[PDB]
């Protein structure tokens, strides 16, 4: 017999709520730092749809020789730039886990939600080890899906956070944002949002940089999720600069940090992985801004899908698909 | 909502019986010869299970801007060496098609049988244009999953084939092999005896080292080199003709003998089967020597067939609808 455990988005939600996604991110980062992950070359299939818009499929294979035991899988994310014009999320797709003995795909999960959850989980990990201690306010620029999942994980992992300071170039999206026990303060300008707290998360789809060093308080932190908001000078004047994977960043020079690396020396303190193993000393904000620039590692999604499937099995959630069908 | 049409193995089987898979392959090969496909580098994740057996996942993307509109998809095929030991087929996996407009996966299928079907359909195309005319016997080295699907298509496309000459290292597998109802199976005791018994060979093993010399082949012989490492280098060099699926694909995989030989120096490559179908190269049928067919395997053929199978399943009302969100 040949069976798939199919986990829909709502099942994956319920599994995430029942595990510690931040603990999982920390465990995979420590495995990655010790050379116990395999990240092969990605499958990339670009094309142009009937509209004339950029479409792609990205196939991201991943293995984690983890503390618990070995995990193997794939993250398949497809995107069309024209999707939001017709009322769809830009990206969608699916993840599989493989049986370590047979190599068979045994788990199939909707992946777009889990992808956003992983990004948010990494932010919480970064804040725990590199952020100010006891911060009670977080600032967002961009207030869509990614802001909602960030707010949810703030309630789980940072209960001192009572106030969210938000700005969105789409005013109506900002005024609709509620959070997850949070009071929301709408700001008229990005600057006013940044100045209102010690912790910024950028969640835009911007190509052009606009955030200077001067906006940040002494003793500040920025999670650079959207990757093109910060001006070159923020990186060079940073009290510290932490990445997820320096090679991933160098391989994507279309994002500002990758571009700066190509121009010469950039003061990268180290990786979040290296902090967690004790390879690099942690630097928390004191006199300046600490910058976190993660590109996003597929091994984290594979690791999170492994923990989600383990919870799904133990609580008997999901639906088993017969691949043969007699 | 975000919905998947799901096609299990036996549904794929049912659809294939009602379309022309060799015609689909031929169309996609002409689309690819014209440069109206996209065949990215295949993703590769290797590892070693606790038994110390070689394991792998292969993610193979493909696009076809062909004679049935633009089609996009992927084929995920995973294998463990140790699977036949514990009583499982060597290879298993799944395939997707993506919406041309939104890029969303809209079809999910079991793929190991589809993969076998595509391979056998390429063999049938190669024999039709490059094989002897009127052959009534075919030889197989290896009687696994590929051998069963090859037998089924021989019944559809070359009904004058009444005799199958087989050899397998596990004689128990060779004794269990029946082919289709129109076939008499002759079991031979060595590889050599199977080869010499006819003018048409299909190698369907898992070897990584060559063992077949030129001397075994009758004058006016054909070989479909599906297992890709059976033929010794001299077979290529002495060949009456040599046809490939895609030369650059082969060049980039020197793990397989023809890739190794091309890196080393000159090899007398006649052209591609795609080239024959478009008229870019002349066909050469066997006469005095052995015509060699060496296809590495192209994901665009899987994507092409899965689109034809999905279209048929809709009009037939087969397959089940899955919801990816769940509400
Ligand atoms: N060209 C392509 O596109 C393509 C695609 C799929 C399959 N293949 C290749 O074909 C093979 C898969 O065949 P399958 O799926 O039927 O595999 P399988 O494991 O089901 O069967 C292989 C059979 O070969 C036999 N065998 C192995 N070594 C042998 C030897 N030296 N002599 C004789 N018999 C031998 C085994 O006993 C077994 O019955 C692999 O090499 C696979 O990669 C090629």
């Amino acid at each position: 017999s040949e069976e798939l455990l199919f986990l829909d988005r709502e099942t994956v939600r319920a599994c995430v709520a029942g595990v510690d996604p931040v603990e999982v991110v920390e465990s995979v980062l420590r495995s990655h730092a010790a050379g116990r992950t395999t990240l092969p070359a990605e499958g990339y299939l670009p094309w142009e749809n009937d509209q004339g818009a950029y479409c792609r499929s990205i196939a991201m294979l991943g293995a984690v020789d983890g503390e618990r035991g070995p995990t193997y899988g794939i993250k398949l994310i497809n995107a069309a730039v024209s999707n939001p014009s017709i009322g769809l999320d830009r990206a969608g797709g699916c993840g599989f886990l493989f049986d370590p003995r047979t190599a068979r795909p045994v788990v199939l999960a909707e992946a777009a939600y889990l992808s956003g959850l992983r990004t948010a989980a990494y932010t919480m990990a970064s804040l725990r080890h590199l952020g100010p201690v006891g911060f009670d306010a977080v600032s967002f620029i961009g207030t869509g899906a990614q802001a909602r999942v960030h707010a949810a994980l703030l309630a789980r992992y940072f209960p001192a956070v009572r106030d969210l300071h938000v700005f969105d170039t789409e005013r109506s999206r900002a005024e609709a944002f509620t959070g997850a026990g949070h009071t929301v303060h709408v700001h008229d300008t990005a600057e006013a949002a940044v100045r209102a707290s010690h912790v910024l998360v950028t969640l835009t789809t911007v190509d052009d940089g606009y955030i200077p060093h001067d906006w940040f308080r002494p003793g500040s932190f920025v999670a650079h999720v959207s990757l093109d908001d910060l001006l070159p000078e923020v990186f060079f004047k940073s009290e510290a600069l932490f990445v997820d994977d320096l090679e991933l960043i160098r391989e994507n020079p279309r994002r500002v940090l990758g571009a700066l690396l190509a121009d010469g020396d950039v003061p990268v303190t180290g990786s979040l992985g290296g902090v967690l193993t004790g390879a690099v000393a942690p630097v928390r904000p004191r006199d300046g801004v600490v910058v976190s620039n993660p590109f996003g590692m597929a091994v984290l999604d594979v690791g999170l899908l492994a923990e989600v499937a383990a919870h799904a099995r133990s609580a008997g959630l999901g639906t088993t698909l017969d691949l043969l069908g007699a």
